[PDB]
DNA sequence: GGATGCGCTGAC
DNA sequence: GTCAGGGCATCC
């Protein structure tokens, strides 16, 4: 993550559901907001989450009375995509993780916060035919909130990683934003070899698999996207190996393979997937944060995050329009 | 819970 | 056609 010298949320308050890791919460803390309440039902979510912030998130949103919730300015949400990715069955609101929505729609209701941030997958924006992205865009209108979605890449935003998800920023209408942009993609400068743990660190990592097979020579000069190099057993989610001089295959949460989670790469002659700490720094996430005990569990988190770069701008852009209050 | 072979949609 | 997409099925 990077360092935020104009607080542009000191004085907001705001709500961290679906909380996993925290994302949000550092985020939003790093321009000045303070959080109030943190929601996330899952046990290992909940111990890495009080690790860090020293609180355990209350459980079960859907069994949550909204009235009991804070009052706030801004709700935060990184809601469940399992029912809207392309690596599943895309089931959506037809999904029981597909109808969380509809329970910060029912907190938005009754809390009425001057924002609501939310985020998701970016094949959110396409899942049946739009109809999805339309069905949130409604209801937060009809809440009486504008409307701004738009898929962010965190290659784009100093992060050595090709992982795009949709960002839904919405404000109250009667705070008359009409200013509130997302950020600007700037040069990629940093990649993939340059998050890497020393070699000593991460041997328990490597792979040694017999049926690898190489299927393009290690770039030199470092590039602003994902470089396969080669497969493994029949080459699908896991068993694709890449270059550390491009950036990040996306992390995932509930992925397989033999390199599952992270994906592998090519380390001085090696093949090895990725430590979790290194996962965490594709993520944006600061050395100081604390990973979970469990590497299973800690890379399932990490999978499921988001890019705290990416909200920190947006967190600014956020802060900045919320500001400009002219005579 | 941990691990991993898989399934097959879909972006372009 | 290529290969990414940040899940599923099932074994212990
Ligand atoms: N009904 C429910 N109540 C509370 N938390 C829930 C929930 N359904 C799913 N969740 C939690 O929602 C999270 C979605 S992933 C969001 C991660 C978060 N942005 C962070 O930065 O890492 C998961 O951790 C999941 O356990």
């Amino acid at each position: 993550m990077i360092e935020i010298k104009d607080k542009q949320l000191t004085g907001l308050r705001f709500i961290d559901l679906f909380a996993g890791l925290g994302g949000f919460r550092l985020a939003l803390e790093s321009c000045g907001a303070e959080c109030v309440y943190s929601n996330e039902w899952d046990k290992y979510a909940q111990e890495v989450y009080e690790m860090n912030f020293g609180e355990k998130p209350e459980g079960d949103i859907t069994q949550v009375n909204e009235k009991t919730i804070p009052d706030h300015d801004i709700l935060c949400a990184g809601f469940p995509c399992q029912a809207f990715s392309i690596s599943g069955k895309q089931k959506g609101f037809e999904d029981s993780r597909g109808t969380l929505f509809f329970d910060i729609a029912r907190i938005v209701r009754e809390k009425k916060p001057k924002v609501v941030f939310m985020e998701n997958v970016k094949n959110f924006a396409s899942h049946d035919n739009g109809n999805t992205l339309e069905v949130v865009k409604n209801t937060m209108n009809e809440l009486d909130y504008s409307f701004h979605a738009k898929v962010l890449n965190a290659l784009d935003y100093g992060i050595p990683q090709k992982r795009e998800r949709i960002y839904m920023i919405c404000f109250r209408n009667d705070l008359n934003i009409q200013n509130f942009q997302f950020p600007k993609p700037f040069e990629l400068n940093t990649f993939v070899k340059d998050l890497l743990l020393p070699d000593s660190e991460v041997e328990h990592l490597v792979i040694d698999r017999k049926d690898l097979v190489m299927t393009n020579q290690e770039i030199e000069q470092t590039t602003p996207k994902t470089v396969r190099l080669g497969i493994v057993g029949k080459g699908g989610q896991g068993e694709r190996i890449y270059s550390t001089r491009g950036i990040a295959i996306g992390l995932s949460a509930y992925g397989g393979g033999i390199f599952a989670k992270t994906g592998g790469y090519l380390v001085n002659g090696k093949t090895r997937k990725l430590h979790p700490r290194e996962c965490a720094r594709v993520m944006g996430y600061p050395d100081s944060y604390k990973v979970h005990p469990s590497t299973s569990q800690a890379y399932k988190q990490f999978g499921n995050s988001v890019v705290i770069n990416v909200l920190q701008y947006i967190a600014y852009n956020i802060g900045s329009s919320l500001n400009f209050k002219p005579y």
